């Protein structure tokens, strides 16, 4: 009965692994929907809501490009009617019905701390960055350098972006080896697959055993952690955490009181708990789907939106 448009900035690994999670919700709830994908582009992005509230539909989400973006097709949603939420990144706008957020402040912190825990408070680090002016590199930045006004002996060598994609990160951490070879001590990733970019390499530079530490726990994310690749990762469940949005999305366009701006806390995968979340995300991954809707339908009682049985959690 209801038409949901999505809205993504492209088919990262994130996004790609919590699809499913939103179509397993969508078809459970009678919701059709409407995605599209905007190439990394905030102007694709802001003709394809303009599409969607052309269309009718019944509410969008978004999953920014840009942080401040989309003013003019918000404003027009709400002046519209149609509900529109930010999920996953964060808009400017003062005018979202919904806005379905992980703490990537405490996740940038969660990465660093892991970071300074392995070298021990001292030794020579390089950062890959997300997209450029998106809430994901602005707040994990800004948990990073939380935790690096900490550590005086350690320092920075570079930071600049790889776009969230494993190639870009290969090509950047090539230029940094070139330029500091032996002096890098370990590589924060602002996302997994950033990190196993820089892998490769330093694979290929022939250097092994360098701390590479993540964030999101995609498939190949927690299979680094498991093998010893990653020293952590810090979980992003995109099908716990999609869903969630689609499930306030939902419950905006039945008029339903609903919490609208619920946190996705991502808690700390390690060697010590990393099986479970393989279970979830890699190796039963039908099994979790099956559960999903019902996980999601308490998780927006309590507002914790990212529970599912980590060791760890709540
Ligand atoms: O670019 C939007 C988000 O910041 C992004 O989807 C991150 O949450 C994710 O960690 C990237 O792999
Ligand atoms: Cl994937
Ligand atoms: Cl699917
Ligand atoms: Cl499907
Ligand atoms: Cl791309
Ligand atoms: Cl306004
Ligand atoms: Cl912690
Ligand atoms: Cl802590
Ligand atoms: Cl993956
Ligand atoms: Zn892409
Ligand atoms: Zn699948
Ligand atoms: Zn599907
Ligand atoms: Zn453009
Ligand atoms: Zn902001
Ligand atoms: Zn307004
Ligand atoms: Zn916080
Ligand atoms: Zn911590
Ligand atoms: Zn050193
Ligand atoms: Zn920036
Ligand atoms: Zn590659
Ligand atoms: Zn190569
Ligand atoms: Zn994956
Ligand atoms: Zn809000
Ligand atoms: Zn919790």
């Amino acid at each position: 009965t209801k038409r949901i448009g999505v809205t993504v900035y492209d088919m990262s690994s994130f996004i790609t692994e919590g699809k499913e999670g939103m179509d397993t919700y969508a078809k459970a709830n009678n919701i059709e929907l409407v995605w599209n994908s905007a190439n990394n582009d905030v102007s694709t992005q802001a003709s394809q809501v303009d599409s969607l509230i052309n269309q009718g539909v019944d509410a969008i989400i978004v999953v920014p490009v840009q942080a401040d973006s989309l003013g003019p097709q918000v404003a027009s949603a709400k002046s519209k009617g149609i509900p529109l939420l930010a999920v996953n990144a964060a808009l400017e706008t003062p005018d979202l019905a919904g806005n379905v957020q992980p703490d990537d402040v405490a996740a940038g912190a969660q990465e660093m701390q892991m970071m300074a825990d392995r070298l021990g408070g001292k030794g020579n680090i390089v950062i890959l960055q997300g997209p450029l002016g998106g809430s994901g590199e602005i707040n994990r930045g800004k948990g990073i350098d939380q935790v690096l006004a900490k550590y005086p002996d350690i320092k920075v060598l570079a930071k600049d972006t790889a776009n969230w994609k494993r190639d870009e990160a290969v090509n950047k951490m090539k230029n940094w080896i070139s330029s500091f070879g032996p002096q890098i001590d370990g590589v924060v990733a602002q996302n997994d697959d950033m990190g196993l970019g820089a892998l490769q390499a330093l694979k290929e530079a022939g250097r092994t055993g360098v701390p590479i530490v993540g964030i999101d726990g995609i498939e190949d994310g927690l299979n680094a952690v498991k093998s010893g690749d990653f020293i952590g990762t810090s979980l992003q469940n995109g099908t716990v955490e999609l869903s969630a949005g689609l499930a306030v999305a939902d419950a905006l366009v039945k008029g339903e009181d609903v919490k609208t701006d619920p946190v996705y806390v991502m808690p700390a995968i390690t060697k010590d708990n990393v099986d479970v979340a393989i279970e979830h995300v890699v190796t039963e991954r039908q099994k979790f789907l099956d559960g999903l809707v019902e996980l999601t339908q308490q998780n927006l009682k309590t507002g914790d939106i990212a529970y599912e049985g980590i060791p760890g959690q709540t």
